[PDB]
This record gives C-alpha cells, sequence and structure tokens, in this order.
C-alpha cells in the first residue's frame, strides 16, 4: 500500500503498518483515517501530509 510523509516533521504513515497505538489497524488507507487524526509525532493536520508517489 501507500506511504504518506508528514511536511512539517518527516514521520511517514505507511497504510500497511496504520497507526495502532492511536486506533488506526494496519491496512488503513490514509483517505480512511477519521477527519480528526493527527501526525503522531508532531501532531499535524491530514492537510500536511503528501502521498509517496510521483
Ligand atoms: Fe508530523
Amino acid at each position: 500500500m501507500a506511504k504518506w510523509v508528514c511536511k512539517i516533521c518527516g514521520y511517514i504513515y505507511d497504510e500497511d503498518a496504520g497507526d495502532p497505538d492511536n486506533g488506526i489497524s494496519p491496512g488503513t488507507k490514509f483517505e480512511e483515517l477519521p477527519d480528526d487524526w493527527v501526525c503522531p509525532i508532531c501532531g499535524a493536520p491530514k492537510s500536511e501530509f503528501e502521498k509517496l508517489e510521483d
């Protein structure tokens, strides 16, 4: 699946890993994350992530 980078801190949201410490099971697409999910490192909102692909 895809990877998305936080443009603030460099955290990479990996859809294969999810974010299970914050309620997100592995295999959850970025578009499926709750509207109030934020970067687990810096707190940036979803708007500040970019998909890693051309
Ligand atoms: Fe961040």
